[PDB]
């Protein structure tokens, strides 16, 4: 499967607050990976797995429309 990154952030509230939001513009599961990096913790809000290119395509401008960062496309 697939997955895209919509956001990445210090403060992990910001984080679910953009894994709330997303979870109304499109069906794939969307979860936060915190990771340390740079000595602090940053908290990457993705989802997926999304099943073909074509709906990867459908969720990004989803994304768009709602204004809701620049989703891009990542390999956990």
């Amino acid at each position: 499967g697939l997955y895209l990154q919509v956001g990445a952030f210090a403060n992990p509230d910001a984080a679910e607050l953009l894994k709330a939001k997303l979870s109304g513009v499109t069906a794939a599961p969307v979860f936060i990976s915190s990771v340390v990096r740079n000595q602090q913790i940053l908290h990457r809000v993705r989802l997926g797995p999304i099943g073909s290119a074509d709906e990867v395509s459908r969720t990004q401008d989803s994304i768009r429309v709602a204004n809701l960062g620049q989703p891009t496309l990542v390999r956990p």
